[PDB]
């Protein structure tokens, strides 16, 4: 199956998921110069106050923290989106070394690791029927820069000895995600997919200007997880990131 290895990585996943040459993949890279600024864009609503998280689990290609998503307790709207999206979890990709881990790119550059928080369209009714839909899912993008440590990640960065492998998963309930974001909610938006397999086109990509910064132990800690489930080879889970794909028919907007 898909991964991220010599033999099943990005440059692979087409010949399963044709949809990996589609009009609208992502991640892209941003050229900030080309990105234009859209007067039309409302403000960004990020209401995460009565977020319940419930789990964290390491499948296999990244670890998500999940959430309970069957009533509105923490959603994201405004900005380019129309309606209310609910989160469903959130996970991160990164890299081997500090020069590489992110998805998308700005100016070409890559920064350490990626956040991505995904939300789903209340009016779709659940996720399974919102990645069907081509404004199903609204996810926030947060780059991850080493430098000081990020108070607010440490306690996923505690719980990763408790899912080393793939298919474990642990208790994770009361983590607030609002201590993942940055001070500015300046963002670039623009029509993309999921950036892992089916890599569905569904997504309103919504990527902040400013990156979060986490300490070099913490993104250490990610990399010391696995791919791999318990009893098999050791591959460490690193380098779990797709480059950036072609622009093709889209504008990057900016809400700055
Ligand atoms: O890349 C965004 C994404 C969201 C949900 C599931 C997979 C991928
Ligand atoms: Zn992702």
């Amino acid at each position: 199956h898909w991964g991220y290895g010599k033999h099943n990585g990005p440059e692979h996943w087409h010949k399963d998921f044709p949809i990996a040459k589609g009009e609208r993949q992502s991640p892209v890279d941003i050229d900030t110069h080309t990105a234009k600024y859209d007067p039309s864009l409302k403000p960004l609503s990020v209401s995460y106050d009565q977020a319940t998280s419930l789990r964290i689990l390491n499948n296999g290609h990244a670890f998500n923290v999940e959430f309970d998503d069957s009533q509105d307790k923490a959603v994201l709207k405004g900005g380019p989106l129309d309606g209310t999206y609910r989160l469903i979890q959130f996970h991160f990709h990164w890299g081997s070394l500090d020069g590489q881990g992110s998805e998308h790119t700005v100016d070409k550059k890559k920064y350490a690791a990626e956040l991505h928080l995904v939300h789903w369209n209340t009016k779709y009714g659940d996720f399974g029927k919102a990645v069907q839909q081509p404004d199903g899912l609204a996810v926030l993008g947060i780059f991850l820069k080493v430098g000081s440590a990020k108070p607010g990640l440490q306690k996923v960065v505690d719980v990763l000895d408790s899912i080393k492998t793939k298919g474990k998963s642990a208790d994770f309930t009361n983590f607030d995600p609002r201590g993942l974001l940055p001070e500015s909610l300046d963002y670039w938006t623009y029509p993309g997919s999921l950036t892992t397999p089916p890599l569905l086109e569904c997504v309103t990509w919504i990527v902040l200007k400013e990156p979060i910064s986490v300490s070099s132990e913490q993104v250490l800690k990610f990399r010391k997880l696995n791919f791999n489930g318990e009893g098999e080879p050791e591959e460490l889970m690193v380098d779990n990131w797709r480059p950036a794909q072609p622009l093709k028919n889209r504008q990057i907007k900016a809400s700055f």
